């Protein structure tokens, strides 16, 4: 009946946001771990996916390559850092392990990578339900 759960809530709204509006900072390509899931877990899946975002922001935060373009991106990507964080928090629940090395299969345009977190999530809220 419901939720099914809180973290996939927050999760959604946070992975809805990052995508929707997209900036010159979510085609800095991190791996594609999807396609290394190949004979893995949701979970394991979901803990270099951990990792692998975690890093990802933590480090670009002060790379103002992207976010000093004006002062529109600047903000741009303060905004979406902050998303992508909020993401790792509430992921790791999901996840169900602690974190894990990363065992790269491609490379994903952040964008991208997001929109099929976003949609996985999305199907798991209503198909579990509701």
């Amino acid at each position: 009946m419901h939720k099914c759960d809180i973290t996939l809530q927050e999760i959604i709204k946070t992975l809805n946001s990052l995508t929707e509006q997209k900036t010159l900072c979510t085609e800095l390509t991190v791996t594609d771990i999807f396609a290394a899931s190949k004979n893995t877990t949701e979970k394991e899946t979901f803990c270099r996916a951990a990792t692998v975002l975690r890093q990802f922001y933590s480090h670009h935060e002060k790379d103002t390559r992207c976010l000093g373009a004006t002062a529109q991106q600047f903000h741009r990507h303060k905004q979406l850092i902050r998303f992508l964080k909020r993401l790792d928090r509430n992921l790791w629940g999901l996840a169900g392990l602690n974190s894990c090395p990363v065992k790269e299969a491609n490379q994903s345009t952040l964008e991208n990578f997001l929109e099929r977190l976003k949609t996985i999530m999305r199907e798991k809220y209503s198909k579990c339900s509701s």
